[PDB]
């Protein structure tokens, strides 16, 4: 191949080539000057961090403070009018009046709403009155049931008076503990129906703290049959009654004592350990000779360890068995003398073992004692623990109503992402006296109040910013609050396979690319501190296609009013943004006919960014629906706009003007330039102007700015960024649409550098392979590809039908030599909010690896030889200039007769990282300070042996 000055010669007058076509034809230098003679048309505007995360900090704390004081409106009520309440034993005479959801009797009538429909909620509701939703494995007209849906009818003034102080209020729910639900307001209820209110993550985290459970199986040859997989199910049962607070462990004895997977110790808890825990259980076989000494000299040393991350909380210890006469009462003794473990026992399955035993270690121990005969009884007695944990909560008193906050999950009915309030409500009846304390020692049950996460997002506004600033929040777990980068899916665990219940916990450095930094910072944000940090990351484009290095400026504050902590990343030339001022209304009369659909023949195909100008408009999924709609709403509502806020239409109007006059003063004095297909503007206001009317039909982005790869970026590099096309008919034309280069302008108005716009142009492939002609040869190829390794050119003409296709799919030996000689480093990382198609042993969730491709350095020239094996390849690279283009000097792949494996640049489904040796250096994190459990007062006297 030619020498390197040769090369280098050739490679400029292409680099002079296509820089000047897209300088020219776009017109970004002349846009700067559109952008400063119109300065007095605007005002430039700070953007203080400081302020921006402690103004959003402060509004979040108002929310959730509103909340709080309507759950202790809630809890007051309901413990009062329990107190009045008279326990009855007859209803036929005295018929209750409530709506069951379910539904399309003597001793109950019902109610048949108006359910007009209603905003925020996405269904037919009715404030009237409250719905109760019944378990259908619980029978209305009991005794029980009907003597709570009378006392429970209070409520509903109390839900309507909420509702009226805050009409933004969500679902206001009353979980009993009979079992049924009454929320406000009232709806139908949403196969077969297994939903139970005393199973859901925001009842348990109410109802007692969180707990250090250690479960011992036993697995002797006596469990065998019917009665070792009724053991399985219930463990597994059993573990979804566990939050990320609660730490856990399962382990099994027979004859000795081991644990059933690779942990060794109590692990949080989570999504993933739990899984581990799950497919580690059903692997279990039943043979040997019991004994329970050494299963709980086991458990009893788990729950020594005070060596890794723990709860510091309830220590209880669950037992299941079958049956035998061993009471092991040294082993009580002498492990917990002075009763700081509870023991909770099991007998499952039909046998004729002795039971007397099993029930003496739940009395002895400040446990119960529990049955599952049958299948049907797994799901009742794998969650009634919890009311012998909360005999600690309820003798506190007002100390332990703390409002809590759940984490992030889907809500049952469907709503999107939430989270809800808690405050557990006591029994209180003969409270004047003081005398009974025999039933009071549980819970009534557990208020609720519903947040969405929409609520959250209005209260930090993120179009001040420029697209790559956003707002995140995290739990003190590491988990997400808010975050771009968290979906409404649930997560996945793993890879599925074909023969609302857990919550969506992304972890903050499982959304983002993960650094060193990062976990300084996101250490500090648990703790509940406040500072900056302004450093150098490389941050993941919108399509996992492409990385790029930024600065970013991290500031963090804590929330006052809860464990939360909010931070704000805003980038350099961002501090500051364009304020339109405006104090006529001719421009508004004037920038609105620009917008009109039939005008777009002249001022090109004009789109619109689908925001929140006022309620009254409604944001569609068609954009020239909306955009209709939009023009015919500045005139028909007065220019003062009284419901609707000026400063948005003040930015898409002002922008409306800048763009238009590019088109019109120079876009339109060239119609046809060489192979250009379609000039674009995007801009930070929200209007997209592609000049061609008819290429229109080809541009298939977001039509909000802030969710374009291309300008996010393009606003990063200071330099003419080349987007790839896709592949596989993922997008409409490969030659059809041409390549996007995007180009960001910058002005300075007071010495502040600014980026509100990006330009481009969608150079056509056949007038871009003749240039690169001065050819179909079969001694060597030379191509050029982008900063990720994307395909965009060919010699062989062969690699041209494949336009936009990862190089290492093609010619693998090449590009995994590039790696090799650092010029393209990667990096990988996991997605867990994916889908994709099943396998064997449709499309479920899984975890996915992807790997994305970026320069090494800034070194420019790259040569070498690659030997794939008995052959002599060498090639010769060289970056193009002013771009984010290379071009390689290779010889044929014909020559080497070599065909290594195929490099592959996508979601691969995966299923890691391996959770074995992840509990051993566990990330940081800080658990609850509360802590209800042995209070001498409890009377702990009513295990369940002692009954029977
Ligand atoms: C909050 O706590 C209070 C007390 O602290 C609690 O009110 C008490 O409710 C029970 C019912 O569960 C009342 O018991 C009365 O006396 C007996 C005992 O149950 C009942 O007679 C039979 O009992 C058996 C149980 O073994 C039952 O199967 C049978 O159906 C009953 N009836 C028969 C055989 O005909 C009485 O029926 C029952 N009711 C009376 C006498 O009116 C206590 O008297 C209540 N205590 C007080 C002080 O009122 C209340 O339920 C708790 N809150 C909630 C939500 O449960
Ligand atoms: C438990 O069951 C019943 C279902 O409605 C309710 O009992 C009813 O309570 C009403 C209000 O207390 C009574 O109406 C008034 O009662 C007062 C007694 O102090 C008197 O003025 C009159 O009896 C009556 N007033 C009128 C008619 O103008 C009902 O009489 C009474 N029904 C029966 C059969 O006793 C309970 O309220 C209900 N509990 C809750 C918490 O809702
Ligand atoms: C959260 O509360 C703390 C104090 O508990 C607030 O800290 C204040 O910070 C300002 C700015 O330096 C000081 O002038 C105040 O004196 C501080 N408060 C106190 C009580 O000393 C913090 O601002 C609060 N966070 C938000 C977002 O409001
Ligand atoms: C952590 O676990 C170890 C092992 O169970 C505990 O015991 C120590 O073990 C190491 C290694 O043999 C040595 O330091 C001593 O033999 C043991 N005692 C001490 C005081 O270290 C250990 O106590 C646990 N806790 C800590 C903080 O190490
Ligand atoms: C992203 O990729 C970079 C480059 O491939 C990696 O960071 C490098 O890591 C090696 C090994 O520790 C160091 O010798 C280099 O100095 C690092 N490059 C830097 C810091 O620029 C790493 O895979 C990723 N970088 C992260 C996670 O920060
Ligand atoms: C609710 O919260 C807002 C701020 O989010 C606050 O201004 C208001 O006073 C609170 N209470 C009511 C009744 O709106
Ligand atoms: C699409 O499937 C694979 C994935 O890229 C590709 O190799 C194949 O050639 C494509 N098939 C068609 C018909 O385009
Ligand atoms: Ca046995």
């Amino acid at each position: 191949f030619p020498s390197a000055v040769t090369i280098k010669s050739w490679v400029d007058k292409m680099q002079e080539d296509l820089v000047t076509l897209a300088k020219t034809a776009s017109g970004v230098n002349q846009l700067v000057d559109i952008y400063e003679k119109y300065q007095d048309l605007y005002t430039v505007e700070p953007n203080n961090a400081r302020q921006l995360v402690e103004i959003a900090a402060r509004d979040i704390e108002k929310l959730l403070s509103n909340r709080s004081k309507a759950l202790v409106r809630l809890a007051l009520e309901a413990e009062k009018v329990q107190a009045a309440h008279q326990w009855r034993e007859d209803f036929a005479s005295n018929e209750v009046v409530y709506y069951n959801a379910k539904d399309d009797e003597p001793g109950s009538q019902r109610i048949k709403p108006v359910f007009i429909e209603d905003a925020n909620f996405g269904r037919q509701i009715s404030y009237q009155h409250a719905a109760v939703h019944i378990p259908t494995d619980i029978y209305e007209g009991s005794t029980i049931v009907l003597n709570e849906l009378n006392w429970t009818s209070a409520l509903d003034e109390v839900f309507k008076k909420n509702r009226e102080e805050d009409p933004s209020l969500l679902w206001q729910v009353f979980g009993s503990a009979t079992g049924l639900a009454r929320y406000y307001p009232a709806s139908p209820w949403v196969k077969i129906d297994l939903y139970d209110v005393r199973r859901r993550p925001w009842y348990i985290q109410g109802a007692a703290s969180p707990k250090d459970m250690l479960i011992l199986v036993d697995v002797s040859g006596s469990v065998s049959g019917l009665t070792l997989k009724l053991i399985r199910t219930s463990v597994s049962e059993m573990l979804e009654t566990l939050s990320d607070d609660d730490f856990v462990n399962v382990a099994s004895f027979n004859s000795n004592a081991q644990d059933v997977s690779c942990f060794q110790h109590l692990v949080q808890a989570n999504v993933r350990n739990k899984k581990v825990l799950k497919d580690a259980v059903n692997n279990i076989t039943a043979k040997g000779i019991t004994d329970y000494k050494k299963g709980f000299s086991f458990a009893f040393e788990q729950l020594l360890n005070y060596n890794v991350s723990r709860a510091n909380c309830n220590k209880i210890i669950m037992l299941f068995t079958d049956g035998g006469e061993e009471r092991a009462q040294e082993i009580f003794n002498k492990y917990n003398k002075d009763k700081k473990v509870r023991v909770f026992t099991f007998s499952v399955g039909q046998h004729n073992y002795d039971r007397g035993p099993i029930q003496w270690m739940a009395c002895e121990n400040k446990g119960y004692y529990y049955e599952i005969p049958s299948i049907g009884a797994i799901r009742i007695n794998t969650q009634e623990y919890l009311d012998v944990l909360g005999r600690p909560m309820v003798l506190a008193g007002d100390k332990a109503k703390q409002v809590q906050w759940t984490n992030v999950y889907l809500d049952a009915l469907e709503l999107g992402l939430v989270i809800t309030g808690t405050l557990p409500v006591f029994n209180i009846t003969g409270q004047f006296e003081n005398k009974t304390n025999l039933k009071n020692q549980l819970i009534l049950g557990v208020m609720g109040v519903d947040v969405s996460l929409e609520d959250i997002k209005r209260l930090t506004p993120r179009f001040t910013l420029c697209p790559n600033g956003y707002y995140f929040a995290i739990d003190p777990n590491g988990y997400v609050l808010l975050h771009p980068n968290l979906q409404p899916k649930p997560i996945g665990v793993g890879i599925p396979t074909i023969n609302s219940q857990e919550p969506v916990t992304l972890d903050f450095l499982d959304a983002e690319l993960e650094n060193d930094i990062k976990v300084e910072i996101r250490n500090k944000m648990i703790d509940g501190e406040s500072g900056e940090k302004t450093f150098r990351t490389l941050v993941k484009s919108q399509d996992e296609r492409y990385i790029d290095k930024g600065n970013r400026t991290y500031t963090w504050t804590p929330v006052n009013g809860t464990d939360y902590s909010l931070a704000l990343v805003l980038p350099t030339y961002s501090f500051y943004y364009i304020k339109a001022k405006l104090e006529e209304t001719i421009t508004q009369a004037r920038y609105s006919e620009t917008l009109k659909p039939d005008n777009f023949e002249e001022s090109g195909y004009t789109f619109i960014a689908p925001r929140d100008y006022c309620n009254d408009l409604k944001i569609s999924d068609n954009n020239t629906e909306f955009l209709l709609n939009f023009n015919e709403f500045i005139d028909r509502k007065t220019p003062n706009n009284p419901s609707c806020n000026a400063d948005l239409i003040n930015r898409v109007l002002l922008d409306a003007g800048f763009t238009n006059e590019l088109v019109q003063n120079y876009w339109s004095k060239q119609k046809n330039i060489k192979g250009v297909k379609a000039r674009f503007v995007v801009t930070d206001g929200g209007i997209t102007r592609v000049y061609p009317k008819e290429a229109g039909e080809n541009w298939q982005e977001n039509p909000e700015t802030y969710e374009d790869s291309f300008y996010k970026r393009s606003l990063d590099n200071d330099n003419y960024v080349f987007t790839a096309p896709y592949f596989n008919k993922s997008g409409p034309g490969a030659y059809e649409s041409g390549i996007m280069v995007s180009k960001a302008v910058e002005i300075y108005i007071q010495g502040k550098l600014l980026k509100p716009a990006v330009v481009g142009i969608k150079i056509d492939v056949n007038s871009w392979i003749e240039n690169f002609t001065k050819r179909n040869s079969d001694v060597m190829d030379c191509v050029i590809l982008d900063d990720g390794g994307f395909l965009l050119m060919a010699n062989h003409d062969d690699y041209t039908n494949q336009i936009g296709r990862f190089f290492g799919e093609i010619d693998p030996s090449l590009m995994r030599h590039l790696v090799n000689i650092s010029v393209y480093a990667f990096n990988k990382s996991y997605d867990y909010q994916s889908v994709c198609e099943p396998g064997a042993a449709s499309k479920q969730s899984c975890i996915t690896e992807q790997t994305q491709y970026f320069f090494d350095n800034d070194s420019k020239s790259f040569s070498g030889v690659l030997d794939c094996g008995n052959c002599s390849r060498i090639f010769h690279g060289e970056k193009l200039m002013n771009t984010n283009l290379i071009f390689i000097m290779v010889e044929s792949k014909g020559t080497c007769p070599c065909d290594t494996r195929l490099l592959i640049q996508a979601e691969q489904t995966s299923d890691g990282p391996n959770p074995c040796d992840m509990v051993k250096q566990p990330r940081y994190r800080k658990g609850p300070d509360v802590c209800f459990d042995n209070n001498v007062l409890e009377d702990y006297t009513d295990c369940g042996g002692v009954s029977g």
